[PDB]
């Protein structure tokens, strides 16, 4: 029964964690600023919907990373027998504690920012509501089952079963990104930029389940701090730059996306 | 105290709970396979929305039932004074623990599946946005106030007050289903199929508060394993069979429900 | 270690607490009954969508306040070093307990009812989906960061920080109300009622961060019971009266908001 203060200090006291969380808190703040600045020239209602859903990305990121930073959304979990990190222990407060410091707050950041990325990207491609619906529902399911995979301590096989369920919902989203919106963007006149934002997205998105698998939640070839910086690095790219790359195209082509 | 692993083992070790939970993970998985295969012939955006909302029913089911099976969404709660299951105990991790194994994750399943059932039925009926909004918001309120009833350990009376508020929300959804979409479907050209599904929905849905009352959450004439099976049997019809029948009509009648959303 | 029953009893047996909470369960219950009555003659789909969104206010209200009254959504929390309530204690379960009774369940009420407030106000003002999306998302973010600020016990600083993030979000909402929807309304033929509801809304809403700062979550000049009543007072006006007034204009101007 560790304290939130204990986790708040454990992080401050760990090189990798402290930096992995605070550098992204910093970059998220510098994004909300650069983006509110970049998008002042917009006036069309649709261009402005794409702008604000995009801007919400770093808004969700700064708040959710603060949840981790404060120790509010981190837990110490004891992994199941057979799990590569079972047996782990951590110095918290004045004692050794069984378990792995688990920053499950990362799934809350993901559950909140991915539907905004899909909404902005969907509108960019001129998607109809059905595909928008399909993408966002399976995306939320993908994130929430991943979180349940992370939170499952009862059994090792059960964790990988959730992982599989999360993979299946990922495939539906990948199909919409790669086969449906790739085609829809042509009617909307956004094919060029879509292929770029889609290529980045699909590449960075595929990275998450690979890291999960090799990182501490999986077979742990990557320690807690490195599992964290890998996720943090992927976030800076899949999120802030993605938002910069999409917003640098938008505030140059307001007419194409209007209506 | 009571660890997630302790509950996962108890479930694997109890005839009614393991079968009531794992059979549904299995049927949900098979339902998804069948429904995807059935619906590959659809092209219309609106038909497809009725199809995806329906498909999300067993997707929500396989995921949330796994929540229960893994032990993640189970709690051991001690019932308040006068509750008919107060003072019960359950043998966990070898030790005796006061409380009733409470599979609260069931409300998470219902909270996620029911709005997908109403969206599909409302689209089937040719519902306007107002009634789609009224049915779904009151239905979600129904589930959450039901979960609240289940998690209340402070007072017996408090539990039944949450139960009554929940029922109030239910009556609003029944009204839309039985009064408004019935009329809407006639105008939409789907009256017959909407009428059969609506009645299958109302019949099975009335089953949940009855089971809640008769079961371990209410007066406990049904112990935990029997309460669990009563809820799992209702889920098989209200979720998987209901969906099979809806998609059977949809994939033979794409033209009637084709249009904007 | 404090139980749910012990928090239901603490509340039940404290004059200020039982009153703040149970008075709002009763008023919401009556608001629902009254509002359903008032709106029984609406026919247009848009007006009905405004009515049901506004009726969801006391429904979210009766259920989330019960959340509080039952102990379900209350947590006794030890404030961090420096907080003006650090070291406080209560006496729950007959024992002296370190911390402050924290009715975090209030943020559930707000997170669930404020979006309904903006949808109904926005639709009244003729808002386009974009500003409605902007007002509701930032509103929800404001409420969740407020809850996080209230649930943070790790350091006094970080708490006031969440409070600030919850302000940057609130500022976005304020720009939409005061400015944008005021402009949108004029044309919707609701400029007049939009001014009255906007005034009440901006005024009452502004108080929440001030009460938070002054109450037990903040510098604690207001103990638990007064903190509860301070927030419960803003709710009674920001919710039930705001709702009555808005429905009163709806029951009278149905034709106006039907659009066509
Ligand atoms: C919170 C609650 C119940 C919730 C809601 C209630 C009662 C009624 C809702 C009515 C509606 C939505 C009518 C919709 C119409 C529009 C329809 C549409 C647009 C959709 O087509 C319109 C024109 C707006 O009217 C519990 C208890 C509320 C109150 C009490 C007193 C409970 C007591 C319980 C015990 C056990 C004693
Ligand atoms: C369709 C869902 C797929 C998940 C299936 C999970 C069932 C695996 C159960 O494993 C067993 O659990 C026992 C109790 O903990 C251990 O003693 C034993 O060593 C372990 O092998
Ligand atoms: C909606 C169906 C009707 C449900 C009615 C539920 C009544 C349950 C009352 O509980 C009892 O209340 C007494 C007085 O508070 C307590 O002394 C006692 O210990 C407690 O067990
Ligand atoms: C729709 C389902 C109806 C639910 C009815 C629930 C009624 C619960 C009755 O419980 C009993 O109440 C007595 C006081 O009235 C207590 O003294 C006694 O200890 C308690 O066991
Ligand atoms: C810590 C979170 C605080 C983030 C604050 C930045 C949010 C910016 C939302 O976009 C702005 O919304 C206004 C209202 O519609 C428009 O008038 C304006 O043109 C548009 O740029
Ligand atoms: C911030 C943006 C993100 C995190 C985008 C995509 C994330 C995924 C595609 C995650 C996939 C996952 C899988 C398939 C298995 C469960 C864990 C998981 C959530 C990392
Ligand atoms: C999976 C589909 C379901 C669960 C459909 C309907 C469920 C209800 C109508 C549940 C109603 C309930 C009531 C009226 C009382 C509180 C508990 C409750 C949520 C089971
Ligand atoms: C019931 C209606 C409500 C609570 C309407 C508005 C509430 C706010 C504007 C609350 C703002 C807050 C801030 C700015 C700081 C954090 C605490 C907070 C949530 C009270």
């Amino acid at each position: 029964e560790v304290t939130q203060r204990e986790l708040f200090e454990f992080v401050l006291n760990d090189p990798l964690l402290a930096s992995s969380l605070y550098i992204n808190i910093a970059l998220a703040g510098l994004s909300i600023l650069l983006f509110v600045f970049m998008t002042r020239g917009l006036d069309d209602p649709r261009a402005k919907l794409i702008a604000v859903s995009t801007i919400l990305v770093p808004v969700v990121s700064i708040a959710s990373y603060t949840g981790l930073a404060s120790g509010l959304t981190i837990s110490v979990l004891e992994m199941p027998a057979g799990h590569f990190a079972e047996g782990s222990s951590v110095m918290l407060g004045g004692e050794e504690v069984d378990g792995v410091v688990t920053m499950w707050g990362r799934y809350l950041t993901w559950a909140l920012s991915t539907p905004m990325i899909l909404l902005a990207l969907g509108l960019l491609a001129g998607s109809n509501a059905t595909k928008l619906f399909t993408a966002i529902t399976f995306d939320i399911a993908m994130c929430v089952t991943g979180l349940a995979a992370a939170l499952t301590t009862s059994s090792h096989l059960m964790r990988w079963f959730w992982y599989a369920i999360s993979c299946a919902c990922f495939i539906v989203v990948l199909y919409i990104l790669l086969v449906e919106w790739a085609q829809d963007a042509k009617a909307a006149g956004t094919a060029d930029i879509f292929s770029t934002l889609k290529l980045l997205t699909v590449v960075m998105w595929l990275g998450y389940p690979i890291v999960w698998a090799l990182g501490v939640e999986g077979v742990a070839v990557l320690p807690v701090g490195y599992t964290s910086w890998a996720y943090s690095a992927l976030d800076i790219v899949a999120k802030y730059i993605f938002a910069f790359l999409l917003l640098n195209y938008l505030t140059s082509n307001e007419g194409v996306v209007s209506g």
